[PDB]
């Protein structure tokens, strides 16, 4: 839990990696080491969510360095995880199969049994937060921020409401509390992205895409999702199920065939799946 009496001290900053409610991960460098770091930084319990984190280690997760602290201010130095965002990557490669999707999820649902395990639920498992930690075709994906127990706060909760809705579960929707059905739901919404490359919620209207997302409605459209195995939409659903309690646990989604068995197809659907991830996330 390193001091510090002024951050800039210590880094200079960059620009915004990827806000959040009361926090923004901004990119910095060490001043005296030159180190690229992510930098998630917040101002107002939460200190022993930190402190846990601090103590997360994973190869899926990125590992928070250390802590600052500024008096009022609290510094989390990550490992900075510049292989590029999910979706990016995804557009990017040649050959992309269910078996890349099921690869990919996997690592995501074993961060976060891990993070489940440690009984720390991320709250904010989104794209933009899963990168990969290298430039490399085969690299690992991270889990590169953290969603700290402050966005369980009401006000965290209607601004996660507003600002991507589709990736944030019904139940936290609903103003019900987090817990770690949340991520579940948040991978299954993630997963099913990877095998279309579309949200699985996307009205046009606000009012609709909330009810969409409340009653879970969504579907395995053609014709992106034809090529796509049952055994992934499967796995999806019991994600993606509107009741938490329903939801597959990490542990369920881990042991779930498309992701333990032979079943992701080796069917390449990057071409769709690229061509849905740039008409939507650009």
């Amino acid at each position: 839990w390193k001091q510090a009496e002024d951050i800039r001290d210590i880094y200079d900053f960059r620009d915004v990696l990827g806000t959040g409610a009361f926090s923004e991960v901004i990119l910095a460098e060490d001043k005296r080491t030159q180190k690229l770091v992510a930098i998630k930084c917040i101002a107002k319990s939460m200190e022993n969510e930190i402190a846990v984190l601090h103590k997360i280690k994973h190869p899926n997760i990125v590992a928070l360095d250390d802590i600052y602290e500024s008096g009022g201010h609290l510094y989390l130095i990550m490992q900075l995880v510049s292989g590029g965002e999910l979706f990016d990557r995804i557009v990017e490669k040649g050959f992309y199969t269910e078996r890349d999707a099921s690869r990919l999820i996997f690592q995501v649902l074993d961060a976060v049994k891990y993070l489940h395990d440690l009984g720390i639920v991320h709250r904010d498992l989104k794209p933009e937060n899963l990168l990969y930690y290298s430039l490399d075709e085969d690299s690992k994906i991270m889990i590169s921020d953290f969603g700290l127990s402050k966005m369980e706060d009401p006000g965290s909760v209607l601004s996660t409401a507003c600002g991507t809705p589709g990736y944030v579960a019904p139940e936290v929707l609903a103003q019900k509390p987090y817990s770690k059905a949340v991520d579940c739901w948040s991978i299954g919404v993630i997963a099913y992205i990877l095998l279309c490359g579309y949200p699985p919620f996307y009205d046009e209207n606000d009012a609709k895409l909330f009810e969409q997302i409340l009653k879970a409605e969504y579907e395995f459209d053609s014709p992106y999702w034809d090529d796509i195995s049952d055994s992934a939409k499967d796995f999806i659903r019991h994600l993606m199920e509107k009741d938490p309690e329903k939801r597959f646990t990490c542990e369920q989604a881990l042991q779930h065939p498309w992701i333990a068995g032979d079943t992701a197809l080796d069917k390449n659907i990057h071409q769709s799946v690229s061509e849905q991830i740039k008409k939507n996330f650009a």
